[PDB]
């Protein structure tokens, strides 16, 4: 079946998985070094063994693709995955007075009955970055996030590098190059950073008219984080394949620390007793070819019929 | 046997290998996406199926390790691997007059009886960058090469980043981090560059007191280039393992375009009819622990007994 490299990954984290200490320390079974391979010509790689929302996949990827850094497109697209970083830095200094989130995520994860303050204060904040322009401009611009790595790398003598747009020139100009890489790993910025990019590096590759893409992810969340990660870069591989007028080959997912938090252990086993169903397929707008000027409804998924979703604690 | 991930790689480039057009176009059988794994606790990974000079491995790696960019340490260490870049840019503009190398490598590869000019002119040039300081300073400093990526990354507001030295702090400070990466991929510099780094990215990892290292190499030369590449980063993994007082785990070699030039085809088959012999072992100086202040004779290889070497055309 198609998402079986994955199910196997989770089986292997469990079976050869070493027990780790870690930054978020709940604990983690981890392996080091792991490659998976998905043929995208046999179907779109989103998981049929659990309801994954493809809608959050698309809006997060087109944010990136527009080179955006503002949490407002995302909220304005019902998409909240990145709120806690900009909210982390709204709790910042000035302006903010009242109540008091003095490291919050983990605290409503060793939960109070207070969670409603946290979320009636978050709904105050998500309203302001999409009503107030001023607000949004200073408290919604995450800064360095993936849209400004791919599409606007800052140079030592003032400029910005759209590296994505230049590689897309490079596949159209010279299919057969071995230098086709986009990197979010920026040395000076990484000891400051909040999250140093989990999806470090990628390389496209052409052969015989179909492109493959390979991904290096330095840390991975096997249960909650990898399923989503699999569909972002494989939608990006059909999108770029669409713009250069090229077919689709494989998505190769190389990992560095792949890890199962141990409180997901019972959930990972459940979905492992499920049987994969046939893959979903992807339909893109066949008129519109500048993917950078794509919106939501241009990307479409046909017949995705999942098993039920497995909610399990982590955020 | 230990170097068998490799032999298998070459077998697979041959068997599933797609035929490519390429930059150096002689031609190439290429695969896309390939991971190999070497347990360094069962022996040092240099090839017993052909005499690989470990002496060029060590001097190239300690150049890097001192953060050097000058071709003189290397020559002064009988090591010529990088001459053609600095010589390429001695043929540059001014100074150089006489004879005339108007893209040379490939020309004494579609050979004249002229090769002696090329090399009596190269022996003029290797003499000057190690007698003349002035010479060496402007025509030997390659610039951006791996020693100035690892150890002195230039920042947008004036400074330099020793990223290697800071990760080595990070393994000593916090073994268990998932952010332990060194990258030679620098966006602004890559469309200028001569060779954009073939060895893009690496990530160290600790588990249970032994470190692993994972490597992303965007393009690879399977026959002439990969055997050497395997031993540089696996010597680096025993060196760093030595400095943090840590054991040695595995070297993981992830690849992007792995490719066999077709004129090496007959040679790759020859060594594939050879039988691997037991692995070589590595001895490091047990007093000296600052690997950055290592020289040659501190690194040692015990009982490396190869098959004969397979010279085959490419440079
Ligand atoms: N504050 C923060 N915490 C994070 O978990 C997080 C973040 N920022 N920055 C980006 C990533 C994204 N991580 C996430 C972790 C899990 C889910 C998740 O479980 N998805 C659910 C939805 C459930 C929900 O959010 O309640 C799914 O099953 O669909 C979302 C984002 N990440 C890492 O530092
Ligand atoms: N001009 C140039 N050409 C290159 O081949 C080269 C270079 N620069 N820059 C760095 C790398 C290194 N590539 C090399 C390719 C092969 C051998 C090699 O075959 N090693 C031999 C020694 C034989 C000899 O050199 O005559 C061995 O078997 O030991 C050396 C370096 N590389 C890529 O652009
Ligand atoms: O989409 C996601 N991608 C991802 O990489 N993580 C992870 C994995 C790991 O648990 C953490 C990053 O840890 P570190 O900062 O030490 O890499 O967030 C979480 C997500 F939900
Ligand atoms: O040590 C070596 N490492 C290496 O990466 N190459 C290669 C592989 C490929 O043939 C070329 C780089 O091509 P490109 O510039 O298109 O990546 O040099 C050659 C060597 F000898």
């Amino acid at each position: 079946m198609l998402e079986q490299p994955y199910l196997d990954l989770a089986k292997k984290v469990l079976d050869e998985g070493h027990f780790k200490p870690d930054r978020t320390h709940t604990g983690t079974y981890s392996i080091f070094g792991h490659q998976m391979r998905f043929d995208l010509s046999k179907g779109f790689p989103l998981l049929t063994t659990k309801k994954v929302p493809f809608g959050l996949i698309k809006s997060e990827l087109l944010w990136f693709l527009h080179g955006d850094t503002n949490i407002r497109f995302l909220l304005q697209h019902r998409n909240h995955i990145w709120d806690e970083w900009a909210f982390e830095k709204w709790v910042k200094s000035d302006e903010y007075h009242g109540p008091d989130m003095t490291d919050f995520g983990h605290r409503s994860q060793k939960d109070p009955e207070f969670a409603a303050v946290y979320h009636e204060e978050m709904a105050k904040f998500d309203d302001r970055v999409l009503h107030d322009d001023a607000f949004a401009a200073k408290y919604g611009d995450l800064g360095l996030v993936y849209g400004s790595q791919w599409r606007a790398w800052h140079t030592s003598k003032g400029d910005t590098i759209d590296q994505l747009g230049d590689v897309i020139e490079q596949i159209k100009t010279h299919p057969y190059s071995r230098r086709l890489i986009v990197s979010a790993w920026n040395p000076e910025d990484v000891p400051t950073m909040a999250l140093p990019p989990c999806h470090t590096l990628y390389q496209f590759y052409v052969n015989d008219g179909k492109l493959s893409l390979q991904l290096y992810q330095r840390s991975a969340d096997i249960f909650l984080g990898v399923p989503f990660n699999i569909a972002s870069y494989a939608l990006l591989t059909h999108l770029v394949a669409h713009e250069c007028g090229l077919e689709v080959g494989e998505f190769i997912h190389t990992f560095g620390d792949a890890h199962l938090y141990v409180n997901h252990l019972d959930q990972i086993k459940e979905q492992l007793s499920r049987t994969p169903r046939p893959a979903p397929t992807l339909q893109l707008n066949p008129d519109k070819h500048d993917i950078f000027d794509f919106d939501m409804k241009d990307i479409k998924l046909l017949n995705y019929d999942p098993y039920p979703a497995i909610k399990a604690p982590v955020a």
